[PDB]
């Protein structure tokens, strides 16, 4: 709404209000050929998204909560005295590539490339996803991980050098004898126009998520509840 910054304005001015989420992603792991889809609202107010997503070519291959961090971070709640950080909304609506590495301990790796933009009215999150050198007998090919997923907090670093952002972070994700299979990301974040963006200060997003299922679907699917926040500088 009102800051007194032109370009935070601008940024804000697309995410006032509810906005309706698309989400396509193909993947590729170990020879397993698959698509999601996904629909849903965020509400960069609250920093709140519901998305449900579907798996559109019969079995998901792997387990749905490896691919959270794939499945906006656009939809963060920055802080008043934040705003001028908030790289992902200045990007828009021209939108941002967001490339990932994640490397599953002991086990294979994904690589996903995906264009965060506009279409319309419409928030679109288009990604490429190939998984490799997984092992058939592991916890992710095997479906061994819990339905669930655990906060945490996710350090964004500016990378001057592409007018971006990166961050590396660590998942932990349970397993159901009741060990953890370590998930390490390293994400690079570029934008797609060429006119300038917001390069932030380093700072942290606070990131809850909560799994769920649709009782009425019979198509593998999950419901995504997620919370992010924009924290680590502080009003003073």
């Amino acid at each position: 709404h009102h800051h007194t910054d032109p370009m935070v304005s601008k940024g804000e001015e697309l995410f006032t209000g509810v906005v309706p989420i698309l989400v396509e992603l193909d993947g590729d792991v170990n020879g397993h050929k698959f698509s999601v889809s996904g629909e849903g609202e965020g509400d960069a107010t609250y920093g709140k998204l519901t998305l449900k997503f579907i798996c559109t070519t019969g079995k998901l291959p792997v387990p749905w909560p490896t691919l959270v961090t794939t499945l906006v971070l656009c939809f963060s709640r920055y802080p008043d005295h934040m705003k001028q950080h908030d790289f992902f909304k200045s990007a828009m609506p021209e939108g941002y590539v967001q490339e990932r590495t994640i490397f599953f301990k002991d086990d294979g790796n994904y690589k996903t490339r995906a264009e965060v933009k506009f279409e319309g009215d419409t928030l679109v999150n288009r990604i490429e996803l190939k998984g490799i050198d997984f092992k058939e007998d592991g916890n992710i090919l095997g479906h061994k991980l819990e339905y669930n997923y655990n906060s945490h907090n996710v350090y964004i670093m500016a990378d001057k050098q592409k007018n971006g952002i990166k961050s590396n972070f660590k998942i932990r994700h349970n397993i159901e004898d009741g060990s953890v299979q370590l998930a390490d990301h390293y994400q690079q974040n570029t934008p797609i126009g060429d006119g300038p963006v917001l390069l932030p200060d380093n700072h942290y997003l606070s990131t809850q998520s909560k799994l769920s299922k649709d009782p009425n679907e019979k198509r593998d699917h999950m419901v995504l509840l997620e919370f992010v926040t924009a924290a680590g500088i502080t009003l003073g």
